[PDB]
């Protein structure tokens, strides 16, 4: 069974969080369901960057990104090579390090 | 009467916004009666960052920031030499320009 694991993050979660999931977990819905409250403006459809984030640890075992996401995060503060929407990513066979990025889009209540 | 002038900014002004005000007008107040929906999460308390401008124009001008602000601006995105938080400026006796940063504090809505 693959371990997620979020770094801690001051806001989000200031401990960080290591879980044991089943293949195929979404991480934002993870990470909704121990209350790190990751924001999801678009509601989870690639229209956003809020759910933006790092998987430090395991990326290569994801599904690629679609043109959509890849749209998207080249929007997002702090892109790097392992940048996904977390919206969109599901865990797969491997653990994964899930870094929650320090800043983000500035934009309204 | 002084002018205050929003630069353009993609989520919350794409167009900018120039409107001459009182000396003594808040240009959190301000950007708010003028729909610039900058986000005030504290409630304009000097608790946050919510509110970060920077005042490119003007800045001489104006009181200058406390030490809970200046304390609350060490934790903000971009920090530079004309930072204000939004809520604590209120115009004085010159022009303001005001840039509302592209980035923020990632945080939950
Ligand atoms: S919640 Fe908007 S792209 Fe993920
Ligand atoms: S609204 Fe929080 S410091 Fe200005
Ligand atoms: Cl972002
Ligand atoms: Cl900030
Ligand atoms: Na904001
Ligand atoms: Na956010």
């Amino acid at each position: 069974m693959p371990l997620v694991t979020f770094l801690p993050h001051e806001k989000f979660c200031p401990e960080g969080l290591t879980v044991e999931v089943k293949p195929g977990t979404n991480i934002l819905e993870l990470a909704h369901d121990h209350h790190i409250e990751m924001e999801s403006a678009c509601g989870g459809v690639k229209a956003c960057t809020t759910c933006h984030c790092i998987v430090r640890k395991g990326f290569d075992s994801l599904e690629e990104a679609d043109e959509l996401e890849e749209d998207m995060l080249d929007k997002a503060w702090g892109l790097e090579a392992q940048s996904r929407l977390g919206c969109q990513v599901f865990v797969a066979d491997e653990d994964l390090t899930i870094e929650i990025p320090k800043y983000s889009l500035n934009h309204a209540a």
